[PDB]
């Protein structure tokens, strides 16, 4: 039901309905020869759209805007990056480009700059410290503490009990480390508790990378992340 890689053309975005008013988007790129599928979050805010996440890049995310326009035919007003990553921010020129605000906190927003990347234009306050959370429409935005980056956040929709972990959360099948250059390994599982703590009342838990399932994913990102810590 939820689409993989073998799904997705090159630089065409899938949208997936969670719940009512509630989309992940799925996009690929391929890295050093293999396909990596990406997920962001799309949240109806009355009659717009609150996008959480970037396509990974400007084309996916010029393809994401048209696959929105189509299937949903709401203006999406706002975007937010949950960290400095390319998969969060790449393609934040064209959402500014279409006339969409992007957000993200002062933190990614510095980060974004030091990599080079791309830099979304308003700072959130009230995100600096572990355990910050402030509401941002339809959302609440929550700083759980530095995990697979130091700036990363996780988005809730108290409506539909939906959490976005983004890159901070793996899904299931995902039993290795990964991209950790920028990670936390010291505070990841300390950050994810906390994401326990706030939200034990999630009932879809979807990752920055593959197939979204329960809170089930908090535990398995800490056992994968211990696990690499005592490599
Ligand atoms: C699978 C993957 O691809 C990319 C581009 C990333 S990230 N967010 O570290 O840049 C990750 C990740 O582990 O989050
Ligand atoms: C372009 C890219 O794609 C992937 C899948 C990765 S990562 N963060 O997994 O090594 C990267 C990277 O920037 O390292
Ligand atoms: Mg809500
Ligand atoms: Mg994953
Ligand atoms: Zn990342
Ligand atoms: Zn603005
Ligand atoms: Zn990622």
């Amino acid at each position: 039901e939820y689409p993989t890689v073998s799904e997705i053309p090159v630089g065409e975005v899938r949208l997936y309905q969670i719940a009512d008013g509630v989309w992940s988007h799925i996009a690929t790129q391929s890295f050093d020869g293999a396909v990596y599928p990406s997920n962001g979050l799309i949240v109806r805010d009355g009659d717009e759209l609150l996008l959480i996440d970037t396509a990974w890049g400007a084309k996916n995310t010029a393809a994401l805007l048209a696959e929105i326009e189509k299937q949903i035919g709401l203006p999406v007003t706002r975007a937010v990056s949950t960290h400095f990553h390319d998969d969060r921010v790449g393609g934040v020129d064209v959402l500014r480009a279409a006339g969409v605000a992007t957000y993200a906190s002062p933190s990614t927003r510095r980060l974004a700059e030091v990599e080079g990347n791309e830099i979304p234009t308003h700072s959130l306050e009230g995100l600096s410290s572990s355990g910050d959370a402030v509401r941002f429409g339809p959302v609440e935005l929550f700083y759980p503490g530095a995990a697979h980056s130091t700036d990363n956040l996780v988005v809730y929709v108290p409506s539909a009990s939906v959490l976005y972990g983004g890159c901070a959360i793996y899904e299931l099948s995902r039993t290795s480390a990964g991209n950790v250059a920028d990670a936390d390994l010291a505070e990841w599982p300390t950050s994810i508790e906390r994401i326990q703590q706030h939200y034990p009342e999630a009932q879809f838990v979807i990752p920055g990378h593959g197939l979204p399932g329960g809170l089930d994913l908090l535990k398995h990102t800490t056992n994968v992340v211990k696990a690499h810590t005592n490599r």
